[PDB]
This record gives C-alpha cells, sequence and structure tokens, in this order.
C-alpha cells in the first residue's frame, strides 16, 4: 500500500513511483514507434497512448515543425534502417529501436514496430534489445542526469508470444537490463520509472 | 561449499549444479558456432571449448559424417541465414542464432558468431536473443523432457562491451530469461544447468535465488 521505493542497483538509486510522468522534472522518455510516426488516428497511434498523448496535449509547437526537426536530424549511422517505400500511410524511414530524438525536455525513442498485420509490436528479443540499447545510450549520454520512463511496453504494444505478459512482470524486466547496462558506467543516468498513479494496484512495490 | 540448489521458476522446478556436463542423462547442449562449424583445430573451433571437445571426443561418428547430416537437414527458413561467400577458412552457411541440429541425445546449437579473424562473439543483445530463442524452442520441442545446459557464454566467447561478466551475473540472465520463456509454456523443459565443478568457486548459489521471481 506504498506509492514509491529507492533501489540500491549496481551502486546507483533507481527509483519507483507512483504517478505522472508529464510531470517529473528532467528528461521525460516518450515511446514512438520504429519510423518515428506522429500521425496520431487511433490506428496507427492511439490517442491513449503516450506518443499520442504527448503530440496531442504536450508537444509544444505543431506536429508539421516537428517532423521536420526529425526529417533533418542526423543520426549515426547505426541508428538509420532500410526505407519501406511501400508503405499505405506513415512515414518511411525506419530507425534501430532505441534511437532517441531529443526534443526539449522529452526524449522521443523508437520503440515498437509497425506493421497492417501487427500493428504496434514487438518479439520479446526486439524488447531486450531496445532496453539495452536505450539503457546504453541514456546511460552514456544523461550520466547523472534525471530520466523518468513509463513501463515500456504495457500499452497496446503486443509483445509477440507474451500477450498477457504483466506490467510487474515488464517492470523487473526494464530493472534487470538496466543492471546490465549500467554494469559498464561508473557514473549512470538517474532513472525514475513511472506506474501511472492509477495503476500501483497492479504492482506491489515489495515485490522488488 | 554448496554445490546444488532447486528453484521453483514460474511453477517448475530448475536445477543448477556443479558437475560434468557430458555425464548428464537427458539431452545435453553444446554452444557451436553460427556456421556449425566442425573443424577443431584451434583457428576455427579450440580443443578447451565444450564445442571441440564434444567433437574430439563424445561425437559419435566422423566429422563428416556431422556435417554432411547438417547440410542435408531440413531448417526452418528463418534459421536459414545467408551465406558468407568470402569466408577463407571454415564453412560459409550462416545460421540465426538459437538453431537447433539435434544428434542423438546432444543438441547442438548456434551460439556465438564469428567474425572476420574468427573471434568468438556476441553482442549483449544477441546473447539474450539467443537465449530468449533457444529457451522457446527447447520449451516447444522438448516440454516435459530434461535438457542439461552449461554457464553459456562463460568460455571464450567475448560479449561486446561486457568482457569481465562474471560467471554469476551470466547464470542470472540464463535464468531471467528461461523464467521469460516459461511465461509461455505451461509444461517447459525440465532444465538442468550445470557449473563445471572445478568453477563452483565462482558461484554463490545463495545469490541466484532471487533470479526465480525474475529479480
Ligand atoms: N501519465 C502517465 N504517467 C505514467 N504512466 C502512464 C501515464 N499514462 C499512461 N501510462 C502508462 O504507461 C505505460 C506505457 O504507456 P504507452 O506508451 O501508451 O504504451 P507502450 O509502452 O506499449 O507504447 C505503445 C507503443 O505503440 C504506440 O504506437 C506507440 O508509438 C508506442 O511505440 C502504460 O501502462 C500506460 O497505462
Ligand atoms: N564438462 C563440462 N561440464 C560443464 N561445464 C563445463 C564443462 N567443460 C567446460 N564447462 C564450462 O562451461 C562453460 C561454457 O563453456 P564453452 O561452451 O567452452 O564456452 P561458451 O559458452 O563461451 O561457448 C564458446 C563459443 O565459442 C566456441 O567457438 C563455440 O563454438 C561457442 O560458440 C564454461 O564456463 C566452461 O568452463
Amino acid at each position: 500500500n506504498l506509492s514509491e521505493i529507492n533501489l540500491d542497483v549496481e551502486g546507483s538509486i533507481v527509483t519507483v513511483k507512483a504517478g505522472d510522468l508529464f510531470r517529473q522534472d528532467g528528461f521525460k522518455v516518450i515511446a514512438f514507434n520504429e519510423y518515428f510516426d506522429t500521425q496520431v488516428d487511433d490506428v496507427i497511434i492511439s490517442h491513449n497512448s503516450l506518443n499520442g498523448l504527448y503530440i496531442d496535449n504536450y508537444l509544444a509547437g505543431s506536429v508539421s515543425d516537428l517532423d521536420h526537426r526529425i526529417s533533418n536530424h542526423q543520426f549515426e549511422e547505426d541508428e538509420l534502417l532500410e526505407v519501406n517505400h511501400k508503405r499505405k500511410v506513415g512515414k518511411t524511414q525506419k530507425y534501430s529501436l532505441g534511437t532517441i530524438f531529443v526534443n526539449n525536455d522529452y526524449l522521443l525513442t523508437a520503440f515498437s514496430k509497425f506493421d497492417d498485420k501487427n500493428r504496434a509490436f514487438l518479439t520479446m528479443p526486439d524488447y531486450l534489445a531496445f532496453l539495452i540499447n536505450f539503457w546504453d545510450k541514456v546511460n552514456r549520454i544523461y550520466a547523472q542526469k534525471s530520466v523518468s520512463v513509463p513501463i515500456f511496453g504495457s500499452g497496446i504494444t503486443r509483445i509477440k508470444e507474451h500477450k498477457n505478459i504483466s506490467d510487474e512482470d515488464l517492470l523487473k524486466i526494464m530493472l534487470w537490463t538496466f543492471r546490465i547496462s549500467e554494469m559498464r558506467f561508473k557514473f549512470p543516468a538517474k532513472l525514475t520509472i513511472v506506474i501511472h498513479k492509477d495503476k500501483i494496484d497492479k504492482i506491489n512495490l515489495l515485490d522488488i
């Protein structure tokens, strides 16, 4: 019946707290799909998803300006993938999972893959690959800085073969993938995992 | 001092014990590389790996027989990768990680990648992807059957950016990923993880019980 716990992981504090991601001070992480889509129409991007809420309610400036900024940005060659020329709707450039686009205090990250068949989806290995690559990026780049994340993949993402996986189990995977990442960093990022305040019932923080 | 432990993981008992993989009853898993190389000459495969030690002392029949058997075997379309024609020494057909070739009571699996200098290596994402794919296969194909494994990657394999990762850390990751796999299988394989008897010094079986809950 508690709402926050601080965890000593590899000699660094990881906070898990009930609350609202959008209210956190510092960097806040928003999961986009692999095309960094921005069309919120409840089929590509759901109005209910954090991706949709951020664009609809919190993105400063227009969605058009954001597309241009992302379009004209230059990512490492490790992060640009094949262009899906034959797509019905949405952007065409694909990005490697974990790629980050910075937008003010928001870290927009290529999280889920998309296709008309499985819509937003990831294999369990893709999910683990995302976490490792993502944690490695934030720990090298945002060392000693605050980074707040939700429970990645607990929304409408179908993790293939894991339709029913629980929020707590995804939280556990997030935690031990973070442990692995920060093994190689003296000063990692200052991570906070936010559980939507109306969902601390779904999770017993003493289990952790 | 403690040499064996039984853990309930997702409602199934997993055994971690000191011993000898080759003395294990039931299926034994041998880590081959992504080409299923069989040439044990300390250039491709080394004599001191379980890969080379299985070929040298435990393989039934000649290495030629095994090569031909693997080449003729019908692998899944997704298990078959592209063919590296530039390779100057060894087999050329790449296989996706976790691919399994069953050989009597041995499960030969494509574990490590070989770079241009025949160095065994994996990235941490590759390693995790191998474990999930491999656990998924054996829990599907060998449900309720004994499957014994060593601590994958604790040999010469370099896990990129984790050169000094401890055997105990690899063990927990193996347990974490196996737990995830059997969230999908109500009747998983009966897993035994074998720590080489002379390496039990490096592993404290008490620091491992939390992994059975995914922590
Ligand atoms: N204000 C909040 N604060 C904290 N957590 C919240 C909040 N609102 C919701 N959550 C919870 O935060 C968790 C994550 O919410 P999401 O990001 O939607 O789900 P995903 O990680 O599967 O991303 C969906 C993907 O597919 C899409 O196309 C996107 O492009 C993504 O790529 C859920 O448990 C929410 O209840
Ligand atoms: N009899 C034994 N019983 C149990 N464990 C053993 C035994 N002998 C050694 N071990 C331990 O078992 C662990 C694993 O030993 P290995 O399989 O060699 O190492 P890897 O997993 O990094 O695979 C080597 C890769 O590179 C190669 O080219 C292959 O192709 C592979 O792809 C070590 O801790 C050993 O001490």
